[PDB]
Order: structure tokens, then sequence, then C-alpha cells
């Protein structure tokens, strides 16, 4: 049995360093949205929110952590607030999770109304209510699911502890049903699900639109071929008649010049369908002509933006996935643990270097994000770089 100060002094600078990584990181996220206009929309305050509670699991909750590791004695209902505070940072991180995910899909199911709908005065209003929320949550502890109403008498009498305490440890205080149902089932795996489908819903209605924006493009060009091989009015008149269908479809400074186009665009397969209706074939055709030159000056710019804001918004909702899912594998293994501590009775516990690799790799998660928004976010990227430079 080698001392325990040699294994509990690897497992605290470990804390300390992720500790130290945590803070620095997403204290540079807040000072990033903080100074750059171009950062501060509806999507970034919940990012800010989320490096919150990172930022604080390096305050607050790694020193916690250090201190249980320790078993000391503890007031039974104190042990629990020092447990249980990093459930209520893990919820809000699920909080501000889900709210990204909802935040990008109204973005692209609904752009028009998107800024109407999600404004700033509401996204801090989601904010305090979730982090009120979280609270509740993860001290539902301290509302009296605990074990304090049954003290493991002989440790605690081992150790030297006084009347009304506990050695403080995790899973002495802490009930494994509240931990894997109630935290695990429900107020994370549940949620993280109705993120991958949010996300699934994201790509579906992104790959939908571009598909969209093609289909429109490719009819445009076909009906134009067929009016160049059409032989009466009547078939000019049909093909045209659908164009321009397609075109009010697809209608609905750069404003300016695309809102001009479509409106040439119009107005042009209207000239060639006047001149169909009065069974001039050649002349329809000769006027369907010119919509190629509208094509060409506003209506292939305009798809070509239209794609381009489309593949932004994919790459932009990859990013918040990959955070979601990074959140998602810091997490399960100390979840799938206590999954195995609860279910299997029969089998040993999982040995404490193993509790406390998983302990670390969920620490480890508060360090990871503005590793991503620096390596996959060009504007926090070049924010960092400004502020790292000044
Ligand atoms: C806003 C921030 C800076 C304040 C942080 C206050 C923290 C450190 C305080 C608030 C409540 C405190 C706990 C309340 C009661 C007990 C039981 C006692 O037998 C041992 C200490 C212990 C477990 C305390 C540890 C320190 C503690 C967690
Ligand atoms: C989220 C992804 C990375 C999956 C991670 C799976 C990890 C958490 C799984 C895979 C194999 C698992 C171990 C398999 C066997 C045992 C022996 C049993 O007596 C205690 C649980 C324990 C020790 C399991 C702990 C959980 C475990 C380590
Ligand atoms: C989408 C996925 C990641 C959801 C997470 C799956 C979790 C809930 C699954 C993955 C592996 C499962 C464990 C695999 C094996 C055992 C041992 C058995 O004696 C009791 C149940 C128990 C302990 C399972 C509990 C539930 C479990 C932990
Ligand atoms: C990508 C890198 C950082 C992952 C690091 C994984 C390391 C830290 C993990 C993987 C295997 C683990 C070891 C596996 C077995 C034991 C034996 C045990 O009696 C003491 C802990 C010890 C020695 C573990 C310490 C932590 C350990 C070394
Ligand atoms: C964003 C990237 C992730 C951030 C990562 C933050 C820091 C984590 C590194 C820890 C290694 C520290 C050295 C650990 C060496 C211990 C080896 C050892 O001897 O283990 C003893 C055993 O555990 C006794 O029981
Ligand atoms: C023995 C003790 C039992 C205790 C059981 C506790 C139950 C938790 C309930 C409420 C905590 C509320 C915490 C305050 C949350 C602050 C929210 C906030 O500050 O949000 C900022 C907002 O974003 C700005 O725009
Ligand atoms: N099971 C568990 N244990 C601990 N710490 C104690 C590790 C341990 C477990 C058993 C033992 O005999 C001695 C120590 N922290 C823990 N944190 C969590 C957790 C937080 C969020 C999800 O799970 N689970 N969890
Ligand atoms: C896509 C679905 C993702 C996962 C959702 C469902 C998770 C369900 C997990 C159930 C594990 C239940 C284990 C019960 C073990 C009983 C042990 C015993 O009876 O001795
Ligand atoms: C993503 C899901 C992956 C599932 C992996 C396979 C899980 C099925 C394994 C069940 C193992 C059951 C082992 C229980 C052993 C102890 C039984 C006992 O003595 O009570
Ligand atoms: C996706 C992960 C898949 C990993 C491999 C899955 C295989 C898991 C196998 C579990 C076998 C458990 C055997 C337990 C024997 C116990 C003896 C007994 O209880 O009588
Ligand atoms: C992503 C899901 C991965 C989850 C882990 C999959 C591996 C499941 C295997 C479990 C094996 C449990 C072995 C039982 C050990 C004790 C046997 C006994 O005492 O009866
Ligand atoms: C994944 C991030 C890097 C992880 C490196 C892991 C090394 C440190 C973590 C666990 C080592 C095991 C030491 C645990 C000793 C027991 C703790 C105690 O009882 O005080
Ligand atoms: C860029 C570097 C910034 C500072 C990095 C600091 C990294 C080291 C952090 C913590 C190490 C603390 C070591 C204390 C050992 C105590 C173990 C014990 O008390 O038993
Ligand atoms: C000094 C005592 C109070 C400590 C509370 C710490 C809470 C977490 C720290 C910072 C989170 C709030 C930072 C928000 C600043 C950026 C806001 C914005 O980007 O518009
Ligand atoms: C335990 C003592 C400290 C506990 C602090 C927990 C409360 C955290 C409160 C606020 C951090 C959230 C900051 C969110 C800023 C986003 C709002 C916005 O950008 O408009
Ligand atoms: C988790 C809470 C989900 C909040 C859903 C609405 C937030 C989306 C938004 O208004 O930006
Ligand atoms: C806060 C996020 C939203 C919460 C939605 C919760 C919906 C419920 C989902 C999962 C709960 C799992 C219930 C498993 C019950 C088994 C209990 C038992 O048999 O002892
Ligand atoms: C959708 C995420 C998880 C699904 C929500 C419901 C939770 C999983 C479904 C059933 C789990 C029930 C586990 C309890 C079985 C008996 C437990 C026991 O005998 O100890
Ligand atoms: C499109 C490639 C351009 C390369 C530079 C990247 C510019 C910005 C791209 C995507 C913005 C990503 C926004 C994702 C929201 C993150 C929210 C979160 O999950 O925390
Ligand atoms: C319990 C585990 C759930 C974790 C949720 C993590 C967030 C989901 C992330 C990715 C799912 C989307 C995969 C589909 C990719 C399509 C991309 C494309 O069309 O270009
Ligand atoms: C990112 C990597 C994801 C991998 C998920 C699966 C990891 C687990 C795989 C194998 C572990 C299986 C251990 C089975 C132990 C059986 C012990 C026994 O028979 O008692
Ligand atoms: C990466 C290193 C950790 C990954 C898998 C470790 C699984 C070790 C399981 C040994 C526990 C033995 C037991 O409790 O039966
Ligand atoms: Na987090």
């Amino acid at each position: 049995g080698a001392p325990p100060i040699m294994g509990s002094s690897v497992y605290i600078t470990v804390e300390l360093a992720i500790a130290v990584l945590a803070i620095l990181g997403n204290v540079l996220v807040c000072w990033a949205v903080w100074l750059n206009s171009n950062l501060q929309n509806v999507t970034n305050y919940f990012v800010v929110s989320l490096a919150a509670a990172d930022i604080l699991v390096g305050v607050l909750a790694i020193p916690f952590a250090i201190t249980i590791s320790t078993g000391f004695c503890a007031a039974c209902h104190g042990c629990l607030f020092i447990a249980c505070f990093v459930l209520v940072l893990a919820q809000s991180s699920i909080f501000s999770l889900l709210a990204i995910a909802i935040d990008r899909y109204i973005a692209i199911a609904i752009p028009l109304r998107y800024n109407g709908l999600v404004t700033g005065t509401r996204a801090a209003g989601i904010i305090a209510i979730c982090w009120v929320l979280s609270f509740a949550i993860g001290l539902t502890p301290m509302l009296g699911w605990n074990n304090c109403g049954q003290p493991k008498e002989g440790k605690a009498h081992s150790q030297g502890c006084g009347e009304g305490q506990v050695a403080c440890l995790f899973e002495d205080v802490v009930p494994m049903n509240y931990m894997v149902y109630f935290n695990f089932f429900a107020c994370v795996l549940v949620p993280l699900l109705l993120m991958l489908g949010v996300y699934l819903r994201i790509f579906a209605a992104a790959r939908r639109q571009l598909a969209d924006l093609e289909d429109n493009w490719e009819t445009l060009n076909d009906n134009l071929k067929v009016i160049e091989k059409a032989d009466n009015a009547a078939q000019v008149k049909d093909a045209l008649t659908k164009m321009r269908a397609a075109a009010l479809d697809a209608q609905k400074p750069e404003m300016k010049d695309f809102r001009h186009g479509f409106d040439i665009l119009v107005g042009q397969i209207d000239d060639a369908l006047k001149l169909a209706n009065e069974g001039k074939v050649k002349e329809a055709q000769a006027a369907a002509e010119q919509l190629k030159t509208t094509r060409n000056a506003y209506i292939q710019k305009y798809l070509e933006r239209a794609r381009s804001t489309l593949q932004k918004e994919v790459h932009a909702a990859k990013s918040a996935a990959i955070i979601a899912g990074l959140f998602a594998l810091c997490w399960l293994p100390l979840h799938i643990i206590n999954c195995f501590t609860f279910f299997c009775p029969d089998c040993s516990h999982a040995p404490l270097w193993l509790m406390y690799l998983a302990i670390v790799l969920a620490h480890t998660n508060s360090v990871v994000n503005p590793f991503i928004y620096a390596y996959r976010i060009r504007e926090f990227r070049q924010t960092f770089r400004k502020i790292i430079r000044s």
C-alpha cells in the first residue's frame, strides 16, 4: 500500500494544471467577445455562458474536487455542496450547448424571422433562467436526496471525525440512483440526444436548401433549351410559365443588385410570354435569349452567394457540434462508470486510478473549447491573435 500522498500529489498537480489552462483559455474567449463587435451576437452569448461555466470549473470545481479527494471530516451538508457544485456547472454547460444548437437551427430554418425572434435581450433571460435551473438540478441532493441520513459511522470514527461529521467522499454522500437516473439519464443523456436530433435537422435543412438552389438553377437552364428548340408558340409559353413561377419562387447594396436582377428576369420572362401569347414564336425565342444576359450578370451571383452562405452555416454548425460531441466524450466515461457501480453490485468497483482518470478527463473538457474556436472560427482566431499581441 503506497503512501496515499504520492498518488494524491500526481492527481492534484494534474488538476491544478487543468485549472490554470481552463481559466486562461476561457478568459480569452470572454475577452474576445467583449472586445470585438463582430463576435457580439446571440450565439456567442451562449458561448460566453459556456466559457463562464468552464472558468468556474477552474476556480471552484477543481479546488472542490481536490478537497473531496482527501476524505476530510466535514458536516455532511457542507460536503454535499462541494461534491455537487460541479454538477451545477455541467448542467449549465448542457443548457448552453442545447441553446447553441437551437439557435443555429432557427438561423438555417427561418433566416427571415431569425433576427426578430432571437434577440440579445431574450438570450440573456434564457441564460439567467438556465443558470437558476442548473443550480436546482445540480444541488437537488441538498434538498434531501442524499446519504446524510445514513452516515458511514465506522469510517467517520476511524478518521477521528467529530459528531455530526462524515468523511467527505463523493460516493458516500451523493446517492448513485440520483447520479444515474436523475443526473445522467434525465439531465445529461436526454439533452445530448436532443442536441443530436437538432444537429441532424440542421444538416438535413442545409442539404435540402442547397439541393433546391441547384434545382431552380437547372430548371432555369433546361427551360431555356426547351424554348430554343420549341417549334410553336404554345411550347415556348409553357416553358416560360414555369420559369416565371420558379423565378418568383427564388425571389423569396448586394440586396439592391439582386432585387434588380430578379426584377429584370421576371420582366424579361413577361416580355417573352406576351410575344408567345401573340403567336410570335421567333420573337418570343429571341426575347427569351435575353434572359441569358440577366442569368450571367445577376442570377449566377445570387446562386453563388446563397450557396456560400449555406456552406458557412454548415461549417459553423459542425464547429458547434464538435464542441457538443467533445463534452459528451469527456463526461461519458465517468457517467458510464457510475452506471457499472450502480447496476452491477456484483462487479468489483472501478479501481481508484480509473476513477481519478475519468474525473480529470471530465475536467479537461473545460480546456478544449477555446482551441476549437481558435482552429475553426477565423473571427475568434484573429481576435485571439490581436489580444495576445497587444
Ligand atoms: C463566491 C466564492 C468565492 C465563495 C466560495 C465559498 C466556498 C469555498 C464555501 C461556501 C460553503 C463552504 C462550505 C460550508 C460548510 C462546510 C462544512 C465544514 O464542516 C467543512 C467546510 C465546508 C465544506 C465549507 C467549505 C467552503 C465552502 C464551500
Ligand atoms: C465514452 C467512450 C470513450 C467509452 C468509454 C468506456 C469506458 C468508460 C468503459 C469501457 C470498459 C469499461 C470497464 C469494463 C469492466 C469493468 C470492470 C467492473 O468490475 C467495473 C467497471 C469496469 C472497470 C468498466 C468501467 C467503464 C469502462 C472503462
Ligand atoms: C448513446 C450511448 C452513449 C448512451 C450511453 C449508454 C450507457 C447507458 C450504457 C453503455 C454500456 C452500458 C453498460 C454495459 C454493461 C453493464 C453491466 C450490467 O451488469 C449492468 C448494466 C451495465 C452497467 C450497462 C449500463 C448502461 C450502459 C453504461
Ligand atoms: C493521451 C494521454 C494523456 C492519456 C493518458 C492515459 C494515462 C494517463 C493512463 C492510461 C493507463 C493508466 C494507468 C493504468 C494502470 C495503472 C496501475 C495503477 O495501479 C496505478 C495507475 C496506473 C499507472 C494508470 C495511471 C493512468 C494511466 C497511465
Ligand atoms: C487540451 C489538452 C488537454 C489538457 C491536458 C492538461 C494536463 C494533463 C496532463 C497531465 C500529465 C501530468 C503528468 C502525469 C504523470 C503521471 C504518471 C504516473 O506515474 O502515475 C502514477 C500513478 O497514477 C500513481 O497511482
Ligand atoms: C442548503 C442550501 C440549499 C440550496 C439549494 C439551492 C437551489 C438553487 C436555486 C437557486 C440558486 C440561484 C443562483 C443564482 C444564478 C445566477 C444567474 C446569473 O447570474 O446569470 C447571469 C445572466 O446571464 C446575466 O445576463
Ligand atoms: N463516482 C464519482 N466519484 C467521485 N469521487 C470519488 C471517487 C471514488 C470512488 C470510490 C471510492 O471508494 C473512493 C473514491 N467523483 C465523481 N464525480 C462524478 C460525476 C460528476 C458528474 C458525473 O459523475 N461521479 N463521481
Ligand atoms: C439511442 C439511445 C441511447 C441510449 C438511451 C437508452 C439508455 C438505456 C440504458 C439502460 C441501462 C439499464 C441497465 C439495467 C441493468 C439492470 C441490472 C440488474 O438488473 O441487475
Ligand atoms: C454502446 C453499447 C455497447 C454494449 C456493449 C456490450 C454490453 C453488453 C454486456 C453486458 C455485460 C453483462 C456482464 C454482467 C456480468 C456480471 C453478471 C452478474 O454476475 O450479475
Ligand atoms: C462496443 C464495445 C464492445 C466491447 C466488447 C463487448 C463484449 C463484452 C463482454 C462481456 C462479457 C462479460 C463476462 C462476465 C462473466 C462473469 C461470470 C459469471 O457471472 O458467472
Ligand atoms: C460506449 C459503451 C461502452 C461501455 C462498456 C462496454 C463494455 C461492457 C463490458 C462489461 C463487462 C463487465 C464485466 C463484469 C465483471 C465482473 C464479473 C462478475 O463478477 O460477475
Ligand atoms: C487526460 C488528461 C491527462 C490525464 C493524466 C492522468 C494522470 C493523473 C490522473 C490520475 C492518476 C491516478 C492517481 C490517483 C491517486 C488517487 C487519488 C487520491 O486518492 O488522492
Ligand atoms: C505557462 C505556465 C503557467 C503555470 C503552470 C503551472 C503548472 C503546475 C501547476 C500546479 C503544480 C502544483 C504542485 C503542488 C504539489 C502538491 C501535491 C501535494 O500537496 O501533495
Ligand atoms: C470577482 C467576483 C465575481 C466572480 C464571478 C465569476 C463568474 C465567471 C466569470 C466570468 C463570466 C462573465 C464574463 C462575461 C464577460 C463577457 C460578456 C460579453 O462577452 O458580452
Ligand atoms: C459559487 C459562486 C459563484 C457562482 C457563479 C454562478 C453564476 C454564473 C453567473 C453568470 C455567468 C454567466 C455569464 C453569461 C454572460 C452571457 C450574457 C450576455 O452575454 O448577454
Ligand atoms: C432537464 C432535461 C429534460 C429532462 C427530461 C426527462 C425525461 C425522463 C427521461 C429519462 C429518465 C430515466 C428514467 C429511468 C427510470 C428507472 C427508475 C427505476 O426503475 O428505479
Ligand atoms: C433517452 C435517454 C435514456 C432513455 C430514458 C429512459 C431511461 C432508460 C430506459 C430504461 C432504464 C430503466 C432502468 C431500470 C431497469 C431496472 C433497474 C434495476 O433493476 O436496478
Ligand atoms: C467557413 C470557413 C471559414 C474559415 C474561418 C471560420 C469563420 C467562422 C466559421 C464558422 C463560425 C462557427 C460558429 C460556431 C458556433 C460555436 C458555438 C459553440 O458551439 O460554442
Ligand atoms: C449521447 C451522444 C450524443 C452527442 C451529441 C453530439 C452532437 C451531434 C454531432 C454530430 C451529428 C451530426 C452528424 C451528421 C453529419 C452531416 C454533415 C453534412 O451534411 O455535411
Ligand atoms: C473513442 C473510443 C471508444 C471505444 C468504446 C469502447 C471501449 C471499451 C472496449 C473494450 C473494453 C472491454 C472490456 C471487457 C472487460 C471484461 C472483463 C471481464 O470479463 O470480467
Ligand atoms: Na463545460
